[PDB]
């Protein structure tokens, strides 16, 4: 492994909102495949269903559109119509409280799912351990 194995509590039985404290935005996967964040809790594209693959690995899927969260070869998040290697994330506990999501494909490069204070997604190479941008809290829908 390139990363620790402290896993967050909870489960995948119900869909969740992934709340980022950095700017206070919910992760959103828009119908056109765009990914960003919004503070509007009524948004229909922030409901996400997570599911497990191997222990500690997850797929993050839009319940409204069916799209899978994914990070491309240049570190940009996008919504994928089908599940592929870029859609698997390593879900870990961070700072003994939050959830972080590391791109499995680019795990050796420490590329995380992260949102900036202005609600725009961070590009893989611009994320790293220690940032507030990579910290999420799963909330009920």
């Amino acid at each position: 492994h390139h990363h620790h194995f402290n896993l967050p509590p909870g489960n995948y039985k119900k869909p969740k909102l992934l709340y980022c404290s950095n700017g206070g935005h919910f992760l959103r996967i828009l119908p056109d495949g765009t990914v960003d964040g919004t503070r509007d809790r009524s948004d229909q594209h922030i409901q996400l269903q997570l599911s497990a693959e191997e222990n500690g690995e997850v797929y993050i899927k839009s319940t409204e559109t069916g799209q899978y969260l994914a990070m491309d070869t240049d570190g940009l998040l996008y919504g994928s119509q089908t599940p592929n290697e870029e859609c698997l994330f390593l879900e870990r506990l961070e700072e003994n409280h939050y959830n972080t999501y590391i791109s499995k494909k680019h795990a050796e490069k420490n590329w995380f799912v992260g949102l900036k204070k202005n609600g725009s997604c961070k590009r893989g190479p611009r994320t790293h351990y220690g940032q507030k941008a990579i910290l999420f809290l799963p909330l009920p829908v």
